[PDB]
This record gives structure tokens, C-alpha cells and sequence, in this order.
């Protein structure tokens, strides 16, 4: 609810890659709470994150990261013998950086963004099969000052399913009139797509909110991705439009009727969705 | 020409009309369907009340994009604010103006290109009734944006641009200093390339610059999604004289298969050098 | 580092279409010296430039450019009649301006950016033979102030291929730590792709870096683009990750997969690659 602090701590984070049913696999930080999406990661532009990675699959796995600072070594990819044999260990080290003026005059980019985590070595070399799979997660970096949101949920069009659900199962998510809700939103596999949220709107633009007047980023509600892309934004639940059973979906008319479907419910503050009826 | 402030309180009657050869329109009186539907200008502010009545057998909905609408407006099935056969509906739209909110931070207005579409014909996606052709465009200005002489919808839908067979246009006019607006919507199942010969925009709000600031990116080609809608202004002709200038979809087939038009820019007597 | 100047020269260019072996036609600015991609041209906002262009094929071709201005008897399509015939010869005019206020208050905006040419007639009148067969390549108007690379190269996703290069042989690119390096990334053909780099990113703006503090454009590292989208960016090669084989690749999952894949490689100061395999 407040703001983002300054970045600097190094810290620390153990995760797995586990097998689960269904010939899916994920990632989570304690052995036997794989989920998919893997486990959210969030940073402070400056913070090193060093995670001790254990595979306890029967098939090498990689951890590899978007946006984020890290040497050769921690790349995640065959190519680079930054994989982890099964059963094997290794420690990935991702770092971040605050933006700034270098000494050409020019403005150095920092780190913050949304960005996401995924294999890249199981079933190919591009980790296909591995994205397949379910090893998807993603990671926010936050600059110093940024609005921090009452929750964030997080959304990856993998192919032709949602976070790996069947067709028409969600996810649902809930929030109440007035919540600052963050959507962190990935695309995987080998589709195109468009993601379009009912009654609500975000800026096209690094945090999804316009900075002021001047900020000449376009408004939307619908946004066209493709396989790891991620961006994200926060809106305030109901505002203007007030509670009810929110639909999004992906916006390609054959995704849409395939399932590709979910609701963002927005409660008054006394609990109550007027109009919801989930036999509709 | 500049955009006032909004905050006017509207009504407007709209039908869906069965037309020739499986398609469907809305239409602001019956019998004046079209295809795209109506072009629907509203200022910050404004209020719209959609009083609405389907004249087909089949089951129609409203659904716009951007705009300010309670869930009884949602247009879906799902929400019960889809219109019966023969039935009649009061959808509502708002619009607010840019502010910023008390916890600090700036709230964004409905300023911008949008579109209302069928929700619910065929699937309850609207795969259907979009198909046939129940879409149309929505701009929303802002307080001081500039007005156009002239304003073009081209949308481009699957296969077809506004549903018309492959190599038949639209072809629209201008004159060479025209300010002539163009609003982009895409729908179906495909991806496109919408692209301008002699001529660029910047890819923001607008379609122009601010100033100098402004760091977006000029283009004359940008991917386009179903429901993606932008627009731009441009004056015709500007730098680079009058001329059959083309648009078309650049992913190739599409264009070789007919997905492609012209802008004609005529000097003032009226001619077009080299057509 | 180098910034660039204002313009306003007049440039004169010789340029030749011709055959390549496999079938292949590329654009050259000498006779037995055409590329795939066609040479790079670059300009100054302000800069006229008069391509002299000679057909030495046996098919009409065309030369269409984006973003810049040029009359419609520049345009490069048949229905403007400004294609040019086998062996024939035609002057090809590409205009830039500058930006600045018009007389009602609005912003003109300039022609700086990076943008392409391509060919427009052979096989259909959208080019689609001609874009296929390797008749393409980059245009860069810088603004006065843009700052200057050290190194400036092209990548083409053009149907399933980079480059037109048979699959998985890169290209691949050197740089050495602290390099400026300046990629432009133009796509073509039938397919959307996504464009990603291994430990590197940019911003999502004209210029492929933020204008300081105030600019709110997304900074990324993968990027969606389909037929005739082109954008440009420049990064440190290194900067903040060091040296190594770094991968850039499609990201649509079966073009990686099937080849479209290459690699970056920084070197250190004394010229070696840790971990990389020659
Ligand atoms: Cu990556
Ligand atoms: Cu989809
Ligand atoms: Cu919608
Ligand atoms: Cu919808
Ligand atoms: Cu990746
Ligand atoms: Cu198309
Ligand atoms: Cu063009
Ligand atoms: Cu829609
Ligand atoms: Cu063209
Ligand atoms: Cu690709
Ligand atoms: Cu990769
Ligand atoms: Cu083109
Ligand atoms: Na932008």
C-alpha cells in the first residue's frame, strides 16, 4: 500500500524443480509446493538475489531470467553449461541495477520491470518442452517510490491454456471495490495473443500508469503478446464502474471460444457481487 | 478545431439489422444500418444512454471498449445485458476526465480510439455476430485535442477490410493539406501489419507528438490484434504531394489476397497526378 | 561518445538490383557486390539523397522506402508506374525533414528513425517474390544530437529464416565489453516473431534508450514484430553482465527450435570468450 524502498540487500531464495501430475513440472521454494506459475520473485533495483537451485527431476532442467543482470554463468542454458544435471545443484545469481547517468552523457537503464523466469533446456535446447511443462514464473522489480499494490495475481497465456488450467476453469481472482490490483502478464509457447480485461484500463507504459498530464502513453484494454513478452499494470478495482463478475480473456475470437476465459470478481465492501450468478 | 470540455448528458437510438447475405449491422435509425457501425464521438465527460433494440431473431448484445459502463451494460450473456429478439435495452456509457486520485497518483481518462462490438452472436465471445459484422468505431477526446477535417475508419476483420470482398478498397478522399484522422480496429483470428505509404505517426495516445519530448517512436507500420484499436492524424499530402497513396496489410498474403486500399490525395483543382 | 550532426546535404548513391545464386536477388551499391540485407544507408534529418538505381535483372523490381518523403513517382509500386523495367535505370528521391512547430500550434514530427526499403512489385504487386528472394534493407535517419555506435548491425527475420541464411547459421556478431552497439531488427514475409537478447535490454522508444528520468516507455529484453515492423536500439555490450556467448533468438518457441537462433559474443579486452567453444 505504500512505496518501493531503495534497493541494496542480498538475499536469498532455495527452489526446486519438481515433477507434478500430468506430466506437468514447476517450481516452487519449498520442496513439494511446486506451483504453477512458479513463485513470485520480487526485487528492489539494486538487490542481489542468489537462488540455490535444486533439480529433484530425473532430466536436466535450466532457470533462466528476463530483464535482470547476471554473468554467463548463471544463463540457464546448454549452450553456456548453466543447467542442472538431475539431482544436481548449482547457484544462480541474478543482480539488479538503479538507473543513472554513465559517463558518455547518456541515461543508463535500470532494472526495474515486469519480468519472468522460465527453463530453457528441458525437451530443447529453447526449453520448450520445459515451458510446456509448467517451469514459468515470474519475477517484479520495483524502482524506489513505485506504488506498491493490495495484491498481485498473475496471469501467463501458455499456448492455448491459462497458467496451465483446463479450458474453462479460470483462474478467478477477487478483490474489493477500491483495491490496487496488480496484473503481472506473460505469454508462452507459440501462439500470439490478446489480453482484454472488461471495464477496466491501464496505461501502455512501464508500470502501467500514466506518470501525469504529460505522459503520452497510450490508454488501453486490450494488448497483443507474444511468446515472452511480459508486461504489467495495476488498476483500481471497480473504479468508475463499480462491482460485479469482470470477465477477461484473450481476445482471439478461436481463444476466446476455446476457454481462454476467467473472472476478476469485485465485491462491495460488504462482500456482495450484485448480478452473479455462476450457473451463467 | 479544438475538443471543449465534456460533460454532456446524450441519447442516441441504435438497432441491429439483419443485411444482405448473412451480415449484420447496427444502425442509428432502422433500415440505415452499416458496416462498420456508426462512428460514436463523445468528449471527457460526456454521458451516453444507448437506447437500443434488436430487430433480428437472434439474440444481440453491446459491448464498447475503454469506456465507463456498469456490469448491467457489460453486454454479455453472462451478465444478463445481452437483448432478446424484437427486445429493447438502455445500455449506459460514461467517460471521466484525467485527475488525480487522493492516494496521489494519476488517474487515466477515456481520451482515445476504441470500439463497440457484439458479445454475444454465434459464441458468447461474439465470434459471430463480429464475423458478420456488428462492430463499430468510438472516439473519446480530450479537452483541447485537435479535430480533423475528415474522419476514416478501416477495420480489419480476418480476412476482409470492413467486410467487403478482397480487392475492393475502401478507397477514401482527401485533399492535399487535409487534417484527415484515421481510426485502426482489428477483429477475428488473425494478426496484421497495418501499413501507409508516404506517410507516419507517432505510436502514443493520438497519433501526433507532443513536442519535442515526446520519445514514442514515428511509424508508418504497426501489428494489430483482434480488439486492438488506435488511431492517428495526419495531413494528406504533407512533404510528399498529391497521389493514389496506398494502405494495405503487410503481412504478404493478406495484401497479394486483397487486403489493400488507396488514399487519394488530390491537388486542389481536384486531379490526382498519376491515376 | 559521437553525436550526430544536423543535415541538410544533398547525397548522390549509385545502387544495382541483381541475381544471387539460389534463386536469391539482393541490392548492391556496386555491381557484383550486392547483399542480403542490402546495404545500410544512413542519414541526417535534413538530408536529400538521389538513388541512381540500375535494374540488371531480367524481371521488373522496385525500391519503396518507409518512413522518409518522396513524391508518389518515388514510390516504388506499378500502380504509380515507378518500378523500373529489366535493365532500365530510374532516380529514386528520398526526402528528410526535421521537426518543428507548424503554423497552428501542432508538432511535425521528424523523420529520424530506423526504417527499411524493400522491393514492392516482383512476383505480386505487394513485393512478395521479390521481399523472399532477399531485396531489403536498412535506412537510419538519426536527429541532430542521436548519439553514434561503435558498430551497427542488421538482423532480418524474413519468413523462418534470419537473414535469409540457411537455418541455425547465426549470424553471429562480436563486440568487445563497453562497445556501443547499434541493432536494427527488421521483420518480413508471412509470420509474426518475437525478438529477444540474451543479458541485455532496451527501451520500447524511438531511440532504443530512455530520454533520462521523466521517460516512462517499457524497458524490455523480447519484443513482438511482424511483416515490415522496424525498430532500432543501441546497448554497452556487456554492461553490467560481461563477457560471453550471448543468444539472441525468435522466441516463438518452434522458430528457436528450428534455427532462428544466433549469437553475440563479447569479448573480453584481450579478445577471449569465457566459455565459449570456437
Ligand atoms: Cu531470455
Ligand atoms: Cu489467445
Ligand atoms: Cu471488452
Ligand atoms: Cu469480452
Ligand atoms: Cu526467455
Ligand atoms: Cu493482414
Ligand atoms: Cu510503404
Ligand atoms: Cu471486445
Ligand atoms: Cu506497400
Ligand atoms: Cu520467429
Ligand atoms: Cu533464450
Ligand atoms: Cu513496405
Ligand atoms: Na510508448
Amino acid at each position: 500500500a505504500g512505496a518501493a524502498p531503495a534497493g541494496g540487500e542480498v538475499r536469498r531464495v532455495t527452489m526446486y524443480a519438481e515433477r507434478l501430475a500430468g506430466g506437468q513440472m514447476g517450481y516452487g521454494l519449498e520442496k513439494g509446493k511446486a506451483s504453477i506459475p512458479g513463485p513470485l520473485i520480487e526485487l528492489n533495483e539494486g538487490d542481489t538475489l542468489h537462488v540455490e537451485f535444486e533439480n529433484t527431476m530425473d532430466v536436466p532442467v535450466s532457470l533462466h531470467v528476463h530483464g535482470l543482470d547476471y554473468e554467463i554463468s548463471s544463463d540457464g542454458t546448454k549452450q553456456n553449461k548453466s543447467h542442472v544435471e538431475p539431482g544436481g545443484t548449482r547457484t544462480y545469481t541474478w543482480r539488479t541495477h538503479e538507473p543513472g547517468r554513465r559517463a558518455d552523457g547518456t541515461w543508463r537503464a535500470g532494472s526495474a520491470g515486469y519480468w519472468h523466469y522460465h527453463d530453457h533446456v528441458v525437451g530443447t535446447e529453447a526449453g520448450t518442452g520445459g515451458i510446456r511443462n509448467g517451469l514459468y514464473g515470474p519475477v517484479i522489480v520495483r524502482r524506489k517510490g513505485d506504488v506498491l499494490p493490495d495484491a498481485t495475481h498473475t496471469i501467463v497465456f501458455n499456448d492455448g491454456t491459462i497458467n496451465n488450467r483446463p479450458a474453462h476453469t479460470g483462474p478467478n481472482f477477487e478483490a474489493t471495490v477500491g483495491d490496487r490490483v496488480e496484473i503481472v502478464m506473460i505469454t508462452h509457447g507459440e501462439y500470439y495473443h490478446t489480453f482484454h480485461m472488461h471495464g477496466h484500463r491501464w496505461a501502455d507504459n512501464r508500470t502501467g500508469m500514466l506518470t501525469g498530464p504529460d505522459d503520452p502513453s497510450q490508454v488501453i484494454d486490450n494488448k497483443i503478446c507474444g511468446p515472452a513478452d511480459s508486461f504489467g499494470f495495476q488498476i483500481i478495482a471497480g473504479e468508475g464502474v463499480g462491482a460485479g463478475a469482470w470477465m477477461y480473456h484473450c481476445h482471439v475470437q478461436s481463444h476466446s471460444d476455446m476457454g481462454m476465459v476467467g473472472l476478476f470478481l469485485v465485491k462491495k465492501p460488504d462482500g456482495t457481487i450484485p448480478g452473479y450468478d455462476p450457473q451463467e
